[PDB]
């Protein structure tokens, strides 16, 4: 039955959040507000970048690989960057490096800084805001 099981997945998609910042990076739902409560706290910028590195690491095509890489170099990485996330020159310059040949890992070290960056800090936070509160309780009303 449709409802219930949107019900019960309600329910296991909110709880997991508080389980493990895998399980909320894994969430549409999850990912979705997170975005809006950091957006609260000026820093989706790091949550913008880890999801453009989630869809370039499934691109297949070199030349789309490099086209992409450059896009994400210019709005995450590179000094003065619109959207500049909060990574070293050695992370940066090793990223930059990487762009002469955009493969799939072409930003591993710097999607794992970021993520540490969210996870260290906002990730709790959100765990702990009114609205995640409210939405674990209607959860566990979910059951």
């Amino acid at each position: 039955n449709l409802y219930f099981q949107s019900m019960r997945n309600f329910s296991e998609d909110v709880l997991g959040w508080r389980e493990s910042f895998d399980l909320l990076l894994s969430s549409k739902n999850g990912v979705a507000a997170f975005h809006a409560f950091l957006k609260t706290e000026f820093s989706e910028e790091n949550l913008e970048f880890w999801l453009a590195c989630e869809e370039f690491k499934k691109i297949r095509s070199a030349t789309k690989l490099a086209s992409r890489a450059h896009q994400i170099f210019e709005e995450f990485i590179c000094s003065e960057a619109p959207k500049e996330v909060n990574i070293d020159h050695e992370t940066r310059e090793l990223t930059r490096m990487n762009l002469q040949t955009a493969t799939a890992t072409c930003f591993d070290a710097a999607q794992g800084k970021t993520r540490t960056l969210m996870e260290k800090d906002s990730y709790p936070r959100f765990l702990k805001s009114p609205a995640y509160r409210d939405l674990a309780a209607q959860a566990s009303a979910a059951s």
